[PDB]
């Protein structure tokens, strides 16, 4: 993918927006912008420029999961790239996820060679 392609980080806690920075970076990755929750999330899309979404499920304001469905659900955004990366690891939320239109999902604690394959996975999927 072009290196250039800017990323948005949202969660609520420091260390794992921290975490996902520093890994992007090691992918060659340095437009990366980070969000504490789906409102301030959202406020940054809105400004423009966003090209992949990387979003945690539990955060006060506005979780992931409304997060996902509003990006979808707004025409200037629906096809937005966005990579669950979460805790929650139940069936039920992976599909609730998947179903909202998640274009993978990743449960926490994951290894520097997991976010990797899940992101190059859909960068093969969007032809990116
Ligand atoms: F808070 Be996230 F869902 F790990
Ligand atoms: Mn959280």
């Amino acid at each position: 993918a072009d290196k250039e392609l800017k990323f948005l980080v949202v969660d609520d806690f420091s260390t794992m927006r921290r975490i996902v920075r520093n890994l992007l970076k090691e992918l060659g990755f340095n437009n990366v912008e980070e969000a504490e929750d789906g409102v301030d999330a959202l406020n940054k899309l809105q400004a423009g420029g966003y090209g992949f979404v990387i979003s945690d499920w539990n955060m006060p304001n506005m979780d992931g999961l409304e997060l996902l469905k509003t990006i979808r659900a707004d025409g200037a955004m629906s096809a937005l790239p966005v990579l669950m990366v979460t805790a929650e690891a139940k069936k039920e939320n992976i599909i609730a996820a998947a179903q909202a239109g998640a274009s993978g999902y990743v449960v926490k604690p994951f290894t520097a060679a997991t976010l990797e394959e899940k992101l190059n996975k859909i960068f093969e999927k969007l032809g990116m």
